[PDB]
């Protein structure tokens, strides 16, 4: 609903201009220009609203990435797809990936926040562990093959954020063909 | 014989920096945490500038000596890398906690002249070898700070994970990622 993102972005920018701790309901229901009961309606507290912020952006690049998986194709394809369907969900959500990408081991995350989190990532595990087995990945720790993956991204979309780098189909390209030669057997 | 408090008063910084924020942190605070009166903080830097550019400065000028002692200047640039990515896991593993902060505040406000000209002096070093690569078709054609970070944060990270207990060091492990950067980085 135009409702709750209006409210999950003014939430995002209040929590990055004066930090999570800083913020509050009624400096939300301002920036979100709606009353501070219709935001208790939607949420209990801040740690619902921020938990089903956390939630909903995890399930959408889980979407994202799940959606025309071509579970029939190779790893170089399923890897293909991750990486741009990844890239596309962090450069259009930014601030969603941007504060989901700062908040993954935070203590205000609930059981369902980081159940929805260990799902995602294990779906990716199985694969990287399968593609190890035949051959067709270095034989490293499945987390160091993540790793190699998500920092660089992670870092880049930061960086293009700040404005000292600017996105291009040229650089995703540059990038996820960089990502598969770290990983792969050669 | 007098003992250098620098490394108890940098060590009980970090500790509060990571947990409280730079800008959250205070001289007493260190000096609390370090088990040291903050007269004697006071002694050795003048302010919360001063402690974290002299922290800033000995760790990039560690590292700086650790990757240009022996550097193989007459070798290839897979050579280059080689020495370059073993030499930094090494300061990293041996220096875990000033490497992990020195190298995600290398941009920050607090830096003074000298710290930014110690920075920059390391980076375009490695800056000029990067473009060099593009140039001969060596490297791939990417803006070199994309490459530098393409090799710097899976290892940061690594270094982090390990720092956990979850992933355990081995010399094995660092021949593989060395193998895996230089694959991300080069043309195949
Ligand atoms: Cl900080």
């Amino acid at each position: 609903k135009n409702k709750q993102e209006d409210i999950f972005d003014a939430a995002m920018q209040l929590f990055a201009e004066r930090g999570y701790d800083g913020t509050t309901i009624p400096m939300i229901a301002e920036k979100a220009k709606v009353g501070a009961g219709t935001i208790y309606r939607y949420f209990e507290n801040k740690e619902a609203l921020v938990n089903s912020l956390f939630s909903k952006s995890m399930l959408q690049l889980s979407e994202m990435i799940k959606t025309d998986f071509p579970v029939e194709a190779n790893i170089r394809e399923q890897f293909s797809h991750t990486y741009n369907r990844l890239f596309e969900f962090a450069r259009n959500n930014v601030d969603a990936f941007l504060f989901t990408n700062s908040h993954c081991d935070s203590y205000f995350l609930d059981e369902q926040s980081k159940k929805i989190f260990d799902d995602f990532i294990g779906f990716f595990m199985n694969i990287i562990e399968d593609g190890i087995v035949k051959g067709l990945l270095r034989p490293l720790p499945p987390v160091a093959l993540i790793i190699i993956v998500y920092q660089p991204l992670e870092k880049l979309i930061k960086v293009i954020a700040t404005g000292q780098l600017e996105y291009s189909k040229e650089l995703v390209k540059e990038l996820e063909e960089s990502s598969w030669n770290a990983i792969r057997i050669i």
